[PDB]
């Protein structure tokens, strides 16, 4: 048996084979009171307290949210949906710990993305067993609230204040601080990982005050909170939170009386308004995210990083090769994860009408300008868009946000992920596509029954310990099988390294002209 | 008389005349809980508590081991044997101090030698009097477990865990800051030292987050963690523990039942089983040593290396001009103390066979290139088969520790003893031998009544001057008799400092051609 | 009227009319239990307590100690006799404090110099109520042991230990940690500034960790501890206190009866004596002064200050032009302050065999030869040995020290005192005498009535002003009246400031040939 004594008390675990060894897994240990009723939209309050054991035998509801329906039957997406039921009583976390029981284990802490408006730590590409088993770090990971049920705003009141998702997420970290050492962990040695969202909640974490005790270092795969859809600015937060009201007919005088009537509508009629609160949405719309509260986030993000205003920390950040092509299937024309989406001259125009909804005509035309020359091929226009939107939502902001980091004096490491999974369900000109990477970090391919070639395992196998090396020692070399040394990255050389499954090379400047288009001149028109 | 109150109550000491004065000896005071019954090999117990004195006037028992019988007679061996009982009530140390009591002596702890299988600390060139005579430093040396009764290892497994001899030497360093003031010792400035498996022992306490806080400085004489005797792996050390198990028919379903059944057995049966557990050992064979056990080390000890996961200190490291040959009369062929062992190609092709039981075809062959292009010597091959064990066994991961080391930004001084003993018995061909120096650094030669030349009272006087000057300053100069400044060693210009009756001369880069080839391209046959 | 309550009990100054305005002094305030009986020879014992107000409104005893009676009736040589009945009742110390009571104020604890043989706090050239007045800091002094009382070694024996003056030094600024802010003085930031014997003492509380935390910066007046005066050895120690017993007929079977033996005799006998415990003795012998005692003093000074075992500190060191005259007038044959004492090179010869009584043959002609070499003077030989005796004893050991002190971090500033008082009583030929910059420091010139001219003023205006800024600010500029930057010394350019009447200098590499001979050279004769 496995029964650890926690703050709140007494929880029960379960073992799991793992590579002929074993995993002990905590799931489902709450970390909130539930935020429902009254509670819903405010901040989570400290849990109760509890005689007798809780079991976390199995992973917990995932918080309410919308869910995918574009392709159902299809993988490609669908293991991104939900794998457990819905509900506002979501509040939870997972453990998982090598066996046996260690002496003082680094700690790494799972937040997924899904753009702040779904997800859950309960997916399958998320599941920590492989990294406690193989690098014998304890992994965490916590559900948060998404949409407007954790980040509706109207700020400066406490009623719904925003940002309750990340304080969520906060919360967690602390019942680590105060919990972890029981489970053989070192609240001193706690590296935050995260996915696009997660990645940007994660360098958010490197700026909220309030986060700065509770974790050592950051890594931030495919996101980072100055990515154009991660903070919602005031004024569209509070147009939002009054189109929603409107749409649930709770309009009202006072302000408290609108979030009053919210919590008496129920979680489907707001996980179904939530779509319309925005003019022209797009498929990268997040239409209640982060905000700045003067709470979590005390100032515009970017003053704050541009001022050096953080947690200084070694960070390691990376993107994969081609970020942007997974939405241009959720309204491009022409495009269809069907077919080889060849599309014409005026697709591509009207896709930017798609993704820059406006955005001037100008501003769209600048865009088809930068990426509109080329040695002259049918794909030039499929492979421009994918390529427009990956890097101004995924590519460029994390390259800007290293260079503005690592300019305060800590280090910086930068990947580029380049292999194409062999299992990817999505067609081959979707290429390497965001969040594809995941499962490499977790380490899945060291699964040998699980139909991924050796080439895969192997570059799982080194992804898993440059993880590792950087949580433990801030360090993400991989010593001993005689690699690639990772270099920093500086402001100047913009080193960053390349992970693949044949030739990983050290390479400098990524996306150099197509940055300096999104980042200097970009934000002007 | 000279009674002094520790923690775990009053002890007593004896007078000893020294060049005209006073040393006081504590010899054979118990450190931990003796290691029997339930607690074989258990981690070191806190030690009970006691009134009335201990009389801590003789060395006490050196803890169970195996004696080389290869030279029944010969002072050459025999001065390495226990020279006290030999039982698992072992776990003493000593204690010389200056008379008068001093006031705030620097404090230098003694970790012996000898392969983690054997060794012990009442040896007669261990003899802290001298240091205490001559520098007024206290000495402090203890016994720690060695063999399987020391190391054997199944790993998460606090009835045999691994590592039991350095949690030993740890529990004395313990006892060390918690009674040494009582002593006129200053806790504040402990500086490690130890040969051999002793100095790999003293290079583990500097990677051990459990030792950063006992000891102040390290010094290494002939040993490292990184050299390749020097630590079993997780794999090796269980086969090892089952194999055992088996030869003393201890093999059981259940683990815990297999440590029960094994300390049912007498510890002559475990020392008789202790040399087959290994399938082709050799003459520097490590049965049961350290391991990654998960809390003395918490990773393997190159990648802490690697990674800078060290306490940050001076050391001071050396070797001695020919490490190796006092291993290849203990096998190679044609070798032998009695003659001058002039051997032939064909011998020295056999005798790597006896070093590098299995390692490939290709990796000897490898060796026999890098170690045979000559200026043409009978001797060649005999001087050849020498420095090939001694580089590959000690100066090469001796060198390439105190680079890695260095880089993190602690000075780093390293020394090459090339002075051979007046009184050496062994024969000339085998030169300056591993371990002797030690007698130079403990000042036997300052004894003007013992047999040694002038030349070798200066000579010790001046190290015993540099290794005082180190712990007592972390700086190993010699500052008033006009000597050669010892420079640290740089990474870039690796300068060590020679050591010998005449010319002490400042060098630079040892070894450098035959230490890329262990350093470099070895680790990768 | 002005009580003043310290730890001990209340005490009672008095107002003193000094330019125009008010200082109040604290004469004569006991800081340790009287050493007398079985306490003579031992550390200062802490100090009763007591009811009831201490007068502390005249200077106390001056310590036991030989009154130099070669010149009586002369101003010269009188001015340093004590001007306080003598008494082993001694251990006293004055506070200057200006009026109105400061608030934080910097405090300068004088120690004074004599050869650690005599000397006395209350010496008019020693009288703090001018830098009390115009610079607004806290004066201290103390008395301390001098000759055998206050030195007599036999180590390791708290009977007679060695360095009681220096104990009772401690024992001063320990007291004014103490009770100093009850003066409105501020304990963290205290300057010691002493002169000859008193420098060199200053410089051993920089090595004692005994005193690292009892003050913050230092000033050395034409002395140090590497002077070749100012360190007696174990063996010459212990030789010397032996040769005492023999000549009071203390002479005894074991050390703590001859130390009873010695507490019978009465102070006149141990002072009459103490003269010819030395060979042969020269004017600048010290029979009995600091030496190695493992308590204060823990090694060779000369080792811990080359290897930076030191308090990390500020400090202010200088010397007068002409230190060595006043001294050849003691015993250099031909010398006389009654004439000018131009000498034959057979008297050189005479006085360095009066000045390095042995010192070999070829010692002595390798100084004639460094010093004997010129554009050709009657007074050649005459300046050529007062040179040889100032670079010898204070000059070159106080720029060596500066250097060696300087090259671990701390800023340095070197002066060069080179004004001959006015009123200097002694003659021309003697120059800018040993001990005549005292009384610019102590800022007697301010005062008008005095005799001294208006340069004189001006000059110890100045110098007063530059040390104050030392003991505030580390910083020995006098930054208002358009004056001469003093530059820190490095090591490499060893820039130092000259001090005079007319124009104030920088130069470069005081007396380099000079301290090359004798740095370099001399030792090893
Ligand atoms: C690619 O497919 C696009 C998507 O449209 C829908 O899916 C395809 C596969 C058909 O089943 C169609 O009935 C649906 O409208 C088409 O718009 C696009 O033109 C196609 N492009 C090609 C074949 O290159
Ligand atoms: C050196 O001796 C080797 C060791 O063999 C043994 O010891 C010698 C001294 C003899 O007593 C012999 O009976 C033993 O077998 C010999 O193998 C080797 O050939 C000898 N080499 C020489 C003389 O150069
Ligand atoms: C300088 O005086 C030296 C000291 O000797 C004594 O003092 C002098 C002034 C006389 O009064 C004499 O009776 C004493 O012996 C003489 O040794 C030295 O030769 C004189 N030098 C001169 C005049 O240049
Ligand atoms: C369901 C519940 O609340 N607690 C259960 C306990 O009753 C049960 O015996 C155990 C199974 O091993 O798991 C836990
Ligand atoms: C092992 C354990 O129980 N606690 C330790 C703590 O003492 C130490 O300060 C820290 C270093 O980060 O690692 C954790
Ligand atoms: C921001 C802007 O230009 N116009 C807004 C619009 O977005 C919104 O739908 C409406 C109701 O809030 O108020 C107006
Ligand atoms: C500006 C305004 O109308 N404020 C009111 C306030 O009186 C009250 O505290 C709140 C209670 O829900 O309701 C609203
Ligand atoms: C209710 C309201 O004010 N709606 C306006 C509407 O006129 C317009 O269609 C929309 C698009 O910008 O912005 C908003
Ligand atoms: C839903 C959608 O994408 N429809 C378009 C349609 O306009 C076009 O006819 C087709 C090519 O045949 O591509 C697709
Ligand atoms: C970190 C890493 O990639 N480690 C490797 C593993 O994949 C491989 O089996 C072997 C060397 O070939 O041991 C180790
Ligand atoms: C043997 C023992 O346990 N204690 C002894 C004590 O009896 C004895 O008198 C002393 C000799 O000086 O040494 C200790
Ligand atoms: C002499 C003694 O009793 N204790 C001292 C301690 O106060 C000091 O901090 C230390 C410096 O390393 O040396 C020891
Ligand atoms: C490591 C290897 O290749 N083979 C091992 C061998 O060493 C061992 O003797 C046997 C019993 O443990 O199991 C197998
Ligand atoms: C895996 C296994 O068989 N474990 C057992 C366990 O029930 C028990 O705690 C231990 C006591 O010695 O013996 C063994
Ligand atoms: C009991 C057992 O499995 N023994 C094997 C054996 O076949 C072989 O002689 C040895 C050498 O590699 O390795 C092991
Ligand atoms: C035990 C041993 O070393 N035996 C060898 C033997 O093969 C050889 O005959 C001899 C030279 O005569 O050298 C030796
Ligand atoms: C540290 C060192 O070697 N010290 C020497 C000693 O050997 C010698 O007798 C003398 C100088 O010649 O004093 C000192
Ligand atoms: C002499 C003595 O012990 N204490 C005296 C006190 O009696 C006296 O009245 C005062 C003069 O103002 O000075 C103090
Ligand atoms: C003025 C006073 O009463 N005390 C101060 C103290 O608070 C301060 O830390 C120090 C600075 O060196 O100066 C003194
Ligand atoms: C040091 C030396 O060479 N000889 C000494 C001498 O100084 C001294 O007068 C005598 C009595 O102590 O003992 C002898
Ligand atoms: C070595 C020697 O003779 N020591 C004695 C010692 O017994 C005693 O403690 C001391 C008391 O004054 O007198 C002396
Ligand atoms: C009592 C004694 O031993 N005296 C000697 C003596 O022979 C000599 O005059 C003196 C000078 O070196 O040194 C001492
Ligand atoms: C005590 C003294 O110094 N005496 C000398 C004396 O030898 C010499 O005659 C004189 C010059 O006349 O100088 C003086
Ligand atoms: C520090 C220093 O030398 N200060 C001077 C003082 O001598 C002079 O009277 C006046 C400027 O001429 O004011 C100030
Ligand atoms: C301060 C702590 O020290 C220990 C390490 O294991 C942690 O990573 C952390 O750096
Ligand atoms: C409630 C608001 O109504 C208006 C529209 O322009 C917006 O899209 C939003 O739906
Ligand atoms: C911090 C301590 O300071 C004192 C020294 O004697 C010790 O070596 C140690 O460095
Ligand atoms: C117990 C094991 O048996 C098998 C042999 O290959 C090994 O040497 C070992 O002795
Ligand atoms: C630390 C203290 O700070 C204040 C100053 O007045 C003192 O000189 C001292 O530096
Ligand atoms: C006591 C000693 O006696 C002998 C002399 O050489 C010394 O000068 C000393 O006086
Ligand atoms: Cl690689
Ligand atoms: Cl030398
Ligand atoms: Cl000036
Ligand atoms: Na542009
Ligand atoms: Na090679
Ligand atoms: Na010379």
């Amino acid at each position: 048996d496995i029964i650890i004594a926690t703050k709140n008390g007494k929880v029960r675990g379960m073992q799991l084979t793992v590579f002929g060894g074993t995993v002990t897994a905590f799931l489902g240990i709450p970390y909130a009171q539930p935020p429902l009723g009254r509670l819903r939209f405010k901040k989570p309050q400290s849990l109760t307290k509890w005689s007798d054991i809780w079991n976390a035998t199995k992973y917990a509801n995932s918080c309410c949210q919308n869910i995918d329906q574009s392709f159902p039957g299809f993988h490609g997406s669908e293991m991104w949906n939900p794998n457990t039921d819905l509900s506002e009583d979501c509040l939870y976390l997972n453990v998982w710990i090598p066996a046996p029981k260690p002496k003082n284990a680094t700690v790494l802490i799972w937040i997924y993305g899904g753009g702040f408006q779904t997800g859950t730590s309960s997916l399958h590409v998320y599941d920590g067993k492989f990294l406690a088993r193989v690098e014998r770090v304890i992994v965490v990971s916590m559900n948060y609230r998404v949409g407007a049920l954790g980040f509706l705003a109207l700020p400066g009141n406490p009623e719904a204040p925003g940002n309750m998702g990340l304080f969520d997420q906060q919360l967690a970290l602390q019942w680590v601080q105060k919990n972890i050492a029981a489970f053989g962990g070192n609240p001193k040695s706690v590296t935050l990982f995260g996915e696009s969202a997660g990645a940007a909640s994660v360098s958010l974490h490197l700026l909220s005050p309030g986060s700065h005790s509770l974790f050592t270092r950051a890594i931030l795969q495919s996101g980072s909170f100055n990515a154009p859809w991660a903070v919602t600015s005031l004024y569209e937060a509070r147009n939002r939170t009054l189109n929603l009201a409107k749409l649930t007919g709770c309009s009202r005088e006072n302000e408290t009386e609108i979030i009053k009537c919210l919590r008496n509508k129920d979680p489907q009629e707001i996980l179904l308004n939530e779509a319309f609160v925005v003019p022209y949405g797009t498929p990268l719309s997040v239409n209640f995210g982060p905000t700045v509260d003067g709470d979590f986030l005390t100032d515009m993000p970017d003053i704050l990083l541009e001022l050096g205003q953080f947690k200084k920390t070694q960070i390691l950040v990376g993107v994969n090769k081609d970020e942007g092509t997974a939405f241009l299937v959720y309204g491009a024309p022409g495009f269809s994860k069907d077919n080889n989406s060849i599309i014409t001259r005026k697709e591509f125009q009207e896709g930017l009408k798609i993704f820059f909804p406006g955005v001037s005509e100008f501003g769209k035309e600048s865009i088809l300008f930068h990426y509109t020359d080329w040695v002259d091929r049918p794909e030039n226009y499929r492979e421009a868009l994918g390529d427009v939107v990956g890097d101004y939502n995924f590519i460029c902001p994390a390259l800007e946000f290293t260079k503005k980091f690592s300019e305060w004096g800590n280090n910086a490491f930068f990947y580029y992920f380049e292999h194409r999974s062999s299992k990817l369900p999505w067609p081959e000109w979707m290429g390497v596509m965001h969040g594809y990477e995941i499962e490499f970090v977790f380490g899945l391919p060291l699964e040998r029954r699980d139909q991924y070639t050796k080439a895969e395992e192997i570059l799982s196998r080194s992804i898993v310990k440059r993880w590792a090396n950087f949580a433990k020692y801030g360090n993400p070399q991989e010593t001993q099988n005689n690699s690639t040394s990772w270099p920093v990255f500086k402001s100047t050389e913009q080193k960053y390294l390349t992970l693949n499954t044949e030739s990983t090379r050290i390479m400098t400047k990524l996306r150099a002209q197509q940055c300096r288009f999104w980042t200097s001149f970009f934000p002007k028109v």
